[PDB]
């Protein structure tokens, strides 16, 4: 760590830093684990933040990117992110997740704060392999052996927030999170989700709300985009669309790679 000069606090704790002798600016994270971290160094992809070095002496040295998606959404709040720029970001994240998922690795806590962007129009996943708003309902209902579907759920909540400029399900506790999901998509039962009533934290006493129309939940989104969102938010994890199959959805027929307007 004598080889690094802390520039500033970025957001254990994460620091922007300069390799005192090398030229690189980098993002430095101060934290069976050692072996797990060694499997991540080899998990390299254009939509995954690069893990440069693992220093057990345990610090993690990542590639640096200049902005997170949460701050970018706040700066675009007045006018909103142009739809072609929303569509490009979703397409790329789906590529990232498809990659992770084919090597059996989950993210588990996806959110706007850990999604990083550059001037080139690229978007990357961070915290891979290491707020309740983006949490999948199987996690809330006590399933202990949850699947890659938990990430697809989280990415759909994020898709929706970009389009509407509001958080889809902004809960401040586990039961609040759950009841907001229920009020929008209807309380789940054995019809839509087989096995649901025999989950560790399921209660037969849950209120029974009815489902709302998707044209109400994300109005300005066109029909292809609303179709894909409803398959990313299916209650049953085995019905939820996989990353690979979402990439072939007709929503991405006309996809491009626009450049964003970033003020750094
Ligand atoms: C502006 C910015 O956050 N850049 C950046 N580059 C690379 C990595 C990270 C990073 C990593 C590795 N973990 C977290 C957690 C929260 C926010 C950013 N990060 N952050």
């Amino acid at each position: 760590m004598e080889n690094f000069q802390k520039v500033e606090k970025i957001g254990g704790v994460v620091y922007k830093a300069r390799n005192k002798l090398t030229g690189e600016v980098v993002a430095l994270k101060k934290i069976t684990a050692i072996r797990e971290i060694s499997l991540l160094k080899e998990l390299n992809h254009p939509n995954i933040v690069k893990l440069l070095d693992v220093i057990h002496t345990l610090y993690l040295v990542f590639e640096f990117l200049h902005q997170d998606l949460k701050k970018f959404m706040d700066a675009s709040a007045l006018t909103g992110i142009p739809l072609p720029l929303i569509k490009s970001y979703l397409f790329q994240l789906l590529q990232g997740l498809a990659f992770c998922h084919s090597h059996r690795v989950l993210h588990r806590d996806l959110k706007p704060q850990n999604l990083l962007i550059n001037t080139e129009g690229a978007i990357k996943l961070a915290d891979f392999g290491l707020t309740l708003w983006y949490r999948a309902p199987e996690i809330l209902l006590g399933c202990k052996y949850y699947s890659t579907a938990v990430d697809i759920w989280s990415l759909g909540c994020i898709f929706a927030e970009m389009v509407t400029r509001r958080a889809l399900f902004p809960g401040d506790s586990e039961i609040d999170q759950l009841f907001r999901i229920f009020r929008t998509l209807g309380t789940p039962d054995e019809v839509v989700w087989p096995g649901v009533t025999s989950m560790p934290d399921y209660k037969p006493s849950f209120p029974k709300w009815a489902r709302q129309d998707f044209s109400k939940v994300v109005p300005p989104l066109d029909e292809d985009g609303r179709s894909l969102l409803s398959q990313m938010l299916h209650y049953d994890p085995n019905k939820r669309i996989s990353a690979k199959a979402a990439l072939a959805h007709p929503f991405f027929q006309d996809v491009t790679k626009p450049v964003p307007h970033l003020r750094l």
